C-alpha cells in the first residue's frame, strides 16, 4: 500500500526574521511496510512542535551554531521534535502500534532510526498525547533540568522567569513556586501577563513591550533584588537583570530569542558586574540532560494529575498551518506551547 | 623618634582615564609613638602596590578626596599594641599612601609574613592579593583538567603571569596575549607559555585566536573585557569555562562597552564566572606552602617593575592603564 504523503520543506537559508515564504510544499508517496537497515522504523507524525531553535538551524552554517544540532539541507524537510506512532518496525524495543516523542521530519510519515536522547518511548497514555512536544517533553525536560541544575534554587530565594507563559517559562515559575520561591513573569500581551498572576500562579508580572525603563520594572518587583534568572530573553533584558542582581546570584542561559533573528547581535554592556556580585552565568543544551527523562517523569505525571502542575498549549490544524506556526513565535503568536497537530487519534 | 611623613592625596574624583595631576603631595608629622586606639600597629611602609581596582575606587569601597590614597602593600612594625606584632615583623595588607601609617589590623584585610627568604617586593604581588586570584581562580573558577587548552589575558602582569605558569605545571597547552614585543617575549622567555600574541598587532583579534588555537579554547582567564570577550566567545570548545577576574578597558571609561556574542553560551554550554580574592583567603595558608617550595627551587618566577619612592608613585598607577608596567607595579617607598 502506498500513502499520500505531503511534506514542509525549507527553500534556502534565513537572514532575518522567518515568513511563510521561507517554507514550501510537496508531497512524496511512502509505502506501509517495513524499513531494513540499521534498527529503523516507519511511523506516522501525529503532533509536532514549535520551538525557537529551528531559527539557527535555517541560518546559514556558522561553527557556532553547528555545535548544538546542525543545520538545514535546503529543499529537504525541516527535522523538529514530535509525537509518532508506528506503522511497521524494524527494531526490537518497538513493536507495530507503539507510540514515540522525538526527532522526524515535517511529514506525514517519517522513516527514523531510534538512538536514545533523540527517541523516546511512550508508556504513558493515561494523559495528552500531544504534550510529549511540551510538558512530558523536551520544553518541560529544560525547565527540570535548568532549574533544578544549573540555577540551583534554594528555598525562598527570588526567581525571575523571562518568556514566561511559554512552554519552558511556565513551567519554570511552577517549579519555583513549589520551593516557595518569589516568581515574577514577563510576557508580550495582557492576554499572556493575567496567566501568569492566574494559571500559573506568579506572585507579580508585567509586560516588558509596554515598559519604557527596562530595568525600572525589575527594581518595583523585586525591592530586595533578584537570586535565580531564568535566561530567555537576552539583550537589553540582561543588562536590566545585571544591575538588578543579588551577590552569589545564577543565571541559567537557557535561550535568547531577541538575538535569533538579527544578523547584527546586540550589546549587553552590564558584565562589569559579575566580580562585583560573584555572579554565574550558566549555558545549557537539554540533550546533556536526557540521561535523567526516566528521573523527570517520575515526578511531573504525580504533580500535573494531582493539580501542581498547570499548562496552556497552542494548537492549529494539520501541516499547512506549520510555516504560520513557527513564524508567529518570533513574533509571539503563541499563547503558551505552539504544537501542530498533522493527524490526531 | 618624630619623624616627617610624606604622603600622595587625591584631590577630587576621576571621570576618564587618570592623570598624574588628579594627585598631590603633601606632609604630616609622625609621633613613632605606641600608638591611637582600638586593636592598631605603627608601621613603615616599605613597599606599595599599584593596582588596577583603584580606578573604580576614584569614582563618585569609595575614596574620600583630599585624605590619602589605599592600597596594599609591604610593611614593617614600629611599635604594637595588637597582641599578634610586636616591633620589626613584617605585615601585608590595606596600608595608606603614606611613608608610616596607623592601621588596625582585621585578620583577612592584613597578614603576617613569615617567609624572609623570598624578594619581599613579591609580597605585593606573587605571595600576596595577585597570587592568590591566580591561585583561587584558576584552581576552583576556572574548573582545570589535564591537556585543557588556557588562554590568559594581560599574561604581561600580575595575576596573569602565574596563572599561566600554573597551567604548564598542570600539563595544559598554555596562550597569553601582551601589549608590545617584550612583554609578549617574556611569556616564551621567563614563563615558557607555549604561544603567545601582541593583541596590539591585531587588526583581526577573532582570527588571532583561531591561529593560536586549532583545538580551541577550553578555560579562559578574563583579566580584560569588551571586544577580547566577544572574540574568545567565537572561539570556545563544548563544557568551556570563563573565569571573570577582571575588566580592564571598562574602568577607565564613562561608556562602558556591548558584548554582542553571549548567544555563544547555550551552543558552547559555558560557565562564566565572576570571583572576588577576598573570599578565598580562608585558602591563603594553604597556597603559601604550595607555591613556595617551587618559588624557592626556580620552577615558579616573577618579572617586577620598581618605582623609587612616593615620587613616581602616580607615575606607576596611571601608567598601568596603558601598560608602562613590564610586569608588577611595585613601587618601594622604603630599603630594608
Ligand atoms: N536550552 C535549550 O536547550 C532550550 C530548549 C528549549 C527551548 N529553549 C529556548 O528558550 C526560549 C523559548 O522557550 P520555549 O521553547 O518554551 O518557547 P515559548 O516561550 O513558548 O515561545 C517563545 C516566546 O518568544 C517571545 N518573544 C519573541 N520575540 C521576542 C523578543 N524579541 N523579545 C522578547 N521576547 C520575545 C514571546 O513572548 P512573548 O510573547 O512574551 O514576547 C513568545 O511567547 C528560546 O530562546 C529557545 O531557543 C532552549
Ligand atoms: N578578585 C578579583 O576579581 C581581582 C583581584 C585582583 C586583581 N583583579 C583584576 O585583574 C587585573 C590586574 O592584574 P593584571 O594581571 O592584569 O596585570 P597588571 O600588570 O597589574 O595590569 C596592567 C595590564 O593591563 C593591560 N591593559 C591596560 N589597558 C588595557 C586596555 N585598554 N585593553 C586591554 N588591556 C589593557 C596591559 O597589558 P597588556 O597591554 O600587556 O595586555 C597591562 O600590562 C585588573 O583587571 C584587576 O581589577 C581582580
Ligand atoms: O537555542 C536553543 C537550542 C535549543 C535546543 C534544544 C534541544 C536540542 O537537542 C538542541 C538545541
Ligand atoms: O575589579 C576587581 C576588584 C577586585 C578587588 C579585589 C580585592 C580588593 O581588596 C578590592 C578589589
Amino acid at each position: 500500500m502506498t500513502a499520500t504523503n505531503k511534506q514542509v520543506i525549507l527553500k534556502d537559508y534565513v537572514s532575518g526574521f522567518p515568513t511563510e515564504s521561507d517554507f514550501d510544499f510537496t508531497t512524496t508517496t511512502v509505502e506501509l511496510r517495513v524499513p531494513e537497515g540499521t534498527n529503523s522504523v516507519l511511523v506516522k507524525n501525529l503532533y509536532l512542535s514549535c520551538d525557537p531553535y529551528m531559527r539557527i538551524r535555517m541560518g546559514k552554517p556558522d561553527p557556532s551554531t553547528a555545535a548544538l544540532a546542525q543545520a538545514y539541507t535546503p529543499g529537504q524537510p525541516i527535522q523538529g521534535y514530535g509525537v509518532s506512532r508506528i506503522i511497521e518496525s524494524g527494531h526490537p524495543d518497538y513493536k507495530k502500534g507503539d507510540l514515540l516523542w522525538g526527532i522526524v521530519a515535517w511529514e506525514e510519515y517519517s522513516v527514523i532510526t531510534p538512538m536514545t536522547h533523540a527517541h523516546f518511548k511512550i508508556q504513558h497514555t493515561d494523559v495528552p498525547l500531544s504534550y510529549y512536544t511540551g510538558l512530558l517533553g523536551m520544553p518541560g525536560m529544560t525547565a527540570y533540568a535548568g532549574f533544578y541544575e544549573v540555577c540551583s534554587p534554594k528555598e525562598g530565594e527570588t526567581v525571575y522567569v523571562s518568556a514566561a507563559s511559554g512552554a519552558v517559562g511556565q513551567l519554570v515559575g511552577q517549579l519555583a513556586k513549589m520551593m516557595g520561591c518569589y516568581v515574577v513573569g514577563s510576557a508580550g500581551s495582557k492576554e499572556k501577563v493575567d496567566l501568569l498572576k492566574t494559571k500559573f500562579g506568579f506572585d507579580d508580572a508585567f509586560n516588558y513591550k509596554e515598559e519604557s525603563d527596562l530595568t525600572a520594572a525589575l527594581k518595583r518587583c523585586f525591592p530586595n533584588g533578584i537570586d535565580i534568572y531564568f535566561e530567555n530573553v537576552g539583550g537589553k533584558m540582561l543588562d536590566a537583570v545585571l544591575v538588578n542582581m543579588n551577590m552569589h546570584g545564577r543565571i541559567a542561559v537557557c535561550g535568547m530569542i531577541s538575538q535569533y533573528n538579527l544578523e547584527n547581535q546586540e550589546g549587553v554592556h552590564n558584565l562589569s558586574n559579575i566580580i562585583y556580585k560573584r555572579n554565574r552565568i550558566q549555558g545549557f543544551v537539554v540533550s546533556d540532560f536526557y540521561d535523567k527523562y526516566s528521573k523527570f517523569l517520575e515526578f511531573v505525571l504525580p504533580h500535573i494529575r494531582e493539580g501542581k502542575i498547570t499548562y496552556v498549549e497552542d494548537v492549529a490544524d494539520g501541516l499547512e498551518k506549520a510555516p504560520e506556526a513557527l513564524v508567529g513565535l518570533f513574533h509571539g503568536k503563541n499563547v503558551g506551547k505552539q504544537v501542530v497537530v498533522v493527524a490526531r487519534e
